[PDB]
DNA sequence: CGGGTTTTTGTTAAGGGCTGTATCACTGTGTAAGACAGGCCAGATC
């Protein structure tokens, strides 16, 4: 469920900072969404498994 | 025959670095195509 929260606050890391890295983005943006708590990462598995589905 | 427990792969997030082909202006160069100068007539004329 994180991998979607991740693709989806990667707009907002990019709004909120210039950006140096994807690698300590990604690394920033995965250590946020383990923190925060599982419910904010519904809607974006959700997401998620519709596409898997989809495709 | 079938779950439990355990042992291995995929997924997309991304701007990068790295490596493998595909292409692009360049000409040159081999090749059938189809035209053309004769060759060989059979018919018209004095």
């Amino acid at each position: 469920a994180f991998f979607l929260f991740c693709s989806e606050y990667r707009p907002k890391i990019k709004g909120e900072h210039p950006g140096l890295s994807i690698g300590d983005v990604a690394k920033k943006l995965g250590e946020m969404w383990n923190n925060t708590a599982a419910d904010d990462k519904q809607p974006y598995e959700k997401k998620a498994a519709k596409l898997k589905e989809k495709y």
